[PDB]
C-alpha cells in the first residue's frame, strides 16, 4: 500500500533513476518516505553516486530522519565523489535552505577510533571526519571549506574541526582549512570546548607555535580564561615560545598579568614554573628568556 510504493522509489534512488523517481513524486509519493531503519531516496542516492537523482531530490525534500545515525550530507562526505557534495548544497540552495546550515550538520554515531586514530565521538559534523581521514580527503576539505562548511562547526563534545586537526596533529589538513576559508572572518575563535580551552590554548600545548601566531593576527581574544582561570600568556610562558610571549604581553589585558601567579606582586619566581613536557627539563635560553621578559612588562606594570 504506502510501503509498496516507499519499495518503489528508493530502488529508483538506488539506480539513478530521476524520470522514474520524479514520476513518483509527481504523482504524490511523498519524497521523504523512510524504511524501518529510517533510510530514504536521498541517502541512498547519496551513497550510490546518483548526481542528478541527488540533486532533484535535494530540492524536494528535508531529509529529518538517521540512517546508521547519519545524513545524506555524511554519507555523500565519506563517498568522497565531490561532485555529488555540489548536487546536493544546490538542490538544497533551490529549496531555501543555505549551505552553512546544510553543511554544519551533526551526526549522532558513537564511535571509538577515526580513521587511524583512537577517538570517542558521540556525534560529528562531516567536516571533523574528513580531518580524521588522511590525505585521500584533503581534496574534499577544500571543497567544503570553498561551499560554507565552517572550521569552526561544534560536535557534541564542542570541539572545532580545527581542534581535531591539532589533536590528531595532521597540519595539511588545518593550513588547508585556513588558506582555503572565504572569509578568515567566517571563523569562531570565542568557541571553547568542554574545559574552557581555545584554540590559542591548544597550539601551545600542542608546540605548534607559528600556528598560535596565525591565531593572534585574526585577532582572537588573548584574555580567554579557561576553567582553572588560566590565559594564554601563563601558558605561552610555560610552553617558553619567546616570540609569542612578547607578542601576549603586548596584547594581555594588565589586570592578568598582576594576577600572574609566576610573582610574587614583585619578583617572577622561577620555581613556580610548571613548564610543558615538550620543553626541556635542563637549562634553555628560552627558559631564561621569557622569565625576564615577564619580569621587565611586571616592572613596567608595577609603575603605574
Amino acid at each position: 500500500s504506502d510501503d509498496e510504493n516507499m519499495e518503489k522509489i528508493h530502488v529508483a534512488a538506488r539506480k539513478g533513476q530521476t524520470d522514474e523517481v520524479r514520476r513518483l513524486i509527481e504523482t504524490g509519493v511523498s519524497p521523504t518516505i523512510q524504511n524501518r531503519f529510517g533510510c530514504t531516496a536521498l541517502h541512498l542516492a547519496c551513497k550510490f553516486g546518483c548526481v542528478d537523482t541527488a540533486k532533484y531530490l535535494a530540492s524536494v525534500g528535508e531529509v529529518h530522519s538517521l540512517w546508521h545515525g547519519q545524513k545524506p550530507i555524511h554519507l555523500a562526505v565519506m563517498a568522497n565523489k565531490t561532485d555529488l557534495v555540489v548536487a546536493l548544497v544546490e538542490g538544497a540552495k533551490e529549496r531555501g535552505q543555505m549551505p552553512e546550515s546544510l553543511l554544519n550538520e551533526c551526526d549522532e554515531r558513537e564511535v571509538n577510533e577515526i580513521g587511524s586514530h583512537v577517538k570517542h565521538c558521540k556525534g560529528q559534523t562531516a567536516l571533523h571526519w574528513c580531518v580524521g581521514l588522511g590525505p585521500e580527503y584533503l581534496e574534499m576539505i577544500k571543497i567544503l571549506v570553498q561551499l560554507g562548511a565552517s572550521p569552526t562547526a561544534k560536535d557534541k563534545a564542542d570541539e572545532t574541526p580545527l581542534m581535531r586537526a591539532m589533536e590528531f596533529r595532521n597540519r595539511e589538513a588545518l593550513d588547508l582549512m585556513m588558506d582555503t576559508v572565504p572569509s578568515k572572518s567566517s571563523l569562531r575563535l570565542d568557541y571553547a570546548n568542554k574545559q574552557g580551552n581555545s584554540h590559542l590554548h591548544w597550539a601551545i600545548l600542542i608546540n605548534w607555535e607559528d600556528v598560535a601566531m596565525r591565531f593572534v593576527e585574526m585577532g582572537i581574544d588573548v584574555n580567554m580564561e579557561d576553567n582553572e582561570h588560566t590565559v594564554p600568556l601563563y601558558l605561552s610562558v610555560r610552553a617558553a615560545m619567546v616570540l609569542l610571549t612578547k607578542e601576549l604581553l603586548q596584547k594581555t589585558d594588565v589586570f592578568l598579568i598582576q594576577a600572574c601567579p609566576y610573582h610574587n606582586g614583585t619578583t617572577v619566581l622561577p620555581d613556580r614554573v610548571v613548564w610543558l613536557d615538550f620543553v626541556p627539563a635542563a637549562a634553555d635560553p628560552s627558559k631564561q628568556e621569557v622569565l625576564q621578559l615577564l619580569q621587565e612588562k611586571l616592572d613596567e606594570v608595577v609603575r603605574s
